[PDB]
């Protein structure tokens, strides 16, 4: 419906995060995407803990903390656990630790998680204008990608197979050229202060709308 849109104007994004040297992007992903719905609900910005997932959303959820894993699941195990904890009560490590969930300082639950349709970029336009930020994939296995400062990304070598977890907290378009705005989990110094607008329908580019999905409370 709207042409752009930033949920960081709405409140709704905490601060970009580092994973480090631990392929957690998965976990980082999908906390992104509980704490817009938090906010939602509760009126409350509060980062949740990507650990928590590394921790305990494991074999059962096919994850398998610091080498990877899936937002849709860690979603599942939210809901199995009936609470994710804050960051500030389980701390981000950057390593694979035995779980320590703690009821005392859960920060947010969630009820159902909607995966979109393969591929369709107008889906997910829809779905970011009218839910909130959206989880989803992209191939970040490029150099183009690590060294991206501004404008909007696009690379020929780039392949629908992801391999990266991120956030989809807006879109809009940058004379012309149509994006979709990223949170990635490289800390501040990636990018656009830890942002990047990345082609928008150019054949899901990067696989960008492969496998999406959000969580609801």
């Amino acid at each position: 419906l709207p042409d752009s849109v930033d949920w960081r104007e709405k409140g709704c994004v905490t601060e970009v995060k580092y994973q480090g040297s631990c392929g957690a992007s998965w976990a980082f992903s999908a906390v992104g995407a509980l704490e817009a719905q938090l906010k939602l609900k509760t009126g409350k910005l509060v980062s949740l803990s990507a650990q928590n997932l590394v921790d305990c959303s494991t074999e059962k959820y096919g994850n398998k903390g610091c080498n990877g894993g899936f937002m849709t699941t860690a979603f599942q195990y939210i809901i199995d656990n009936k609470g994710i904890d804050s960051d500030a009560s389980y701390p981000y490590k950057a390593m694979d630790l035995k779980c320590q969930y703690d009821s005392k300082y859960r920060a947010a639950t969630c009820s159902k998680y909607t995966e979109l349709p393969y591929g369709r970029e107008d889906v997910l336009k829809e779905a970011v204008a009218n839910k909130g930020p959206v989880s989803v994939g992209v191939d970040a296995r490029h150099p183009s990608f690590f060294l991206y400062r501004s404008g909007v990304y696009y690379e020929p070598s780039c392949t629908q197979n992801v391999n990266h977890g991120v956030l989809v907290v807006g879109y809009g378009d940058l004379n012309g050229k149509e994006y979709w705005l990223v949170k990635n989990s490289w800390g501040h110094n990636f990018g656009e202060e830890g942002y990047i607008r990345m082609a928008r329908n150019k054949g899901n580019h990067c696989g960008i709308a492969s496998f999406p999905s959000y969580p609801e409370i």
